[PDB]
């Protein structure tokens, strides 16, 4: 139930006061952009790439603290992989799915890691 | 058996002579000093981060020699997490736990690491 | 001459095909975009973080391969970052500037680092 | 001017929301906390070596985003590490120096490393 | 359907963009081509040694942005390395192994590592 | 069917040609020299220490270049520390294990990790 | 007076025994070896990056056990990158002057480092 | 003034209970041990590279605490070194100077690295 940023691009409510986690959520703001603009192979690519090295690392860090809740963090990455490995070309859903991911439950993590 | 500081904060005879292992202790006597003043979520977010950082960085360590009680040390340290994790108010019981799990397990691995 | 993107966000165009650097590079783009919006201590502190970040980082790789060119473009960095120390809202100015680097000074380590 | 903590240990208004900042700065409280009780060799050398170790990471992150005001930090570390190393037993201005370090000087990297 | 490069050595044709993955493969050819020459134990060892190194990084890097083909390439790697382990001197089956592996295999990670 | 060294110590003749391997293994004879002078708790604790270590650490690197033998090599590995744990007093074992492990067992990864 | 391998890579007689050396001096025997077929830009770059990274790696190991003769060989690195900055298409040169250091001067490190 | 070990070997009073270092210093006996044997490049070598890399390691780590007393120790290292790469054939001022460096140079850092 948050706002959809029009342009599609990272703002500093999403911050989570983690420098490199913002800077790669930076990076799939910017993938999900060009998705929506030209919807090909190469733009789902760049956001696969950055989506799937964001995720790991990320999955790194909450391991790193031994995270509370990194089982079902986990399983949100799991469902937005699987949904861009079986593209379908739904843009708007990857936009709310990105937005509402980061301040619902990244934010859950925010001085846990 | 042994004594539970007052103030609730690291001392010398906590030393395992491992610098980094000792910086982290100092650590979770912090955190459990807070939650005994003010026993919140906020305080045991800052315990838990330190605990589940400091219990994993010391598995590493432990593994790094292969030592030959990392198991047993390991499911002790599962437990402290499940007690945080399903907290209860018992600060008491936090304190001694800490206070026997450093001079009693970590110390079993003094010199092996 | 290059054309300034508007949205002023990073596309493909700037691709230096270096994952790391390209993913940064995406960084500064949004810091500059906030900046453009509103003029203040916060959103040029972002800038100044991943701006100061990736030029080092950018700068090790370039080391890595003892990059030719390293000298000339270590100073433009530094004038980069002069600039946004001793800032005076000129955004159009950092606009420009960043769009100029990545495409003529950047582009020349490609399959050099 | 800020309250100097009785007894001293770090607490949550000393945040910075560094994880491996807020850490090692719990082991300067702690270090200077023994310090006052017994003013010896032991105790010195435990500050010591944790003032050494996290002024150079500390150092080490702000480099990492080339922090604008490096040089100036610098210089108020290498004055405590200074007194440190010519410690005459003022247990008092050690426990109002790194009250003010933190608060003052730490506080100014907050979001840009 | 390549051509099978004479002599049996790297070329730009190969390349992939990824510098460290890049020089790997520049020893897989130099492999290959000595025991073409000479294929007794010594040869097969340093391409044994150099193919499970390669076959071990670039792994690694496709785990890295959590690739999305990962699995049937970790299977194309293991096919290579049970010929080498039982090896019956199959050279030009190697050398189109090889060949055929980078440009139609690896290549399909171009932009996603 | 080794020459067992007198004293105890390494030598030479047990170079594997990797630096820190070589180096890991001296460490083993020192160990194995103290604990037939005085068979007690302190000086099995070293060795053990440095071979639960060395064994890591040397089975790290044969997996760096997935080391064909591997499986047989680690479960030697598995059968010395079963030993170290379930020690039983004999050194000359020890002493001859050793010895025999290095010249026949690890001087198969030679050229191939 | 060593020969000069033609084709012009890297074999066996060339080894000094360090597993990532020998790989990265493979990279600079193929990166010779197209310039000597097609002098361009792009192939003089692939050989440049090759060698800045294989030098500067090189170096790293050798300051690791603090190389006796770091500083002529340093020297030898320099002329080397020196000449491919100010290229004049001299193949035969760069042929030879490869061959001579690796055997002449790379070998000298063998044990050392 | 303290015993010159017979055989010399590293024994349990040259602790200083830092592993690593333990370790390094075990390989500086066996270096030294095979000297006094046979005094040839290949045992001078031997040691020379250990004592350079445990040199350069330890000032690494007495650095990484900035530890207050590098200066003088760094000295004493360069005089050791000094005399391995003037070899005069003087095995007993050289376990000699190990024993003594340990003991009274080494030791100064115990607890503040
Ligand atoms: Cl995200
Ligand atoms: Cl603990
Ligand atoms: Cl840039
Ligand atoms: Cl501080
Ligand atoms: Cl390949
Ligand atoms: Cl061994
Ligand atoms: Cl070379
Ligand atoms: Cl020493």
């Amino acid at each position: 139930g948050f706002p959809i940023p029009d342009p599609y691009v990272w703002d500093p409510s999403f911050r989570t006061f983690y420098s490199i986690i913002d800077d790669e959520h930076k990076t799939l703001f910017n993938g999900i952009f060009h998705l929506a603009i030209d919807d090909n192979a190469d733009n789902l690519g760049e956001l696969r790439r950055c989506t799937g090295k964001h995720f790991l690392n990320e999955q790194v860090l909450m391991q790193a603290s031994q995270y509370q809740f990194y089982d079902e963090h986990k399983k949100e990455h799991e469902t937005f992989i699987h949904a861009l490995d079986n593209w379908k070309g739904d843009v708007k859903w990857a936009k709310s799915w990105l937005v509402n991911h980061i301040k619902t439950i990244d934010f859950k993590y925010k001085g846990k890691i």
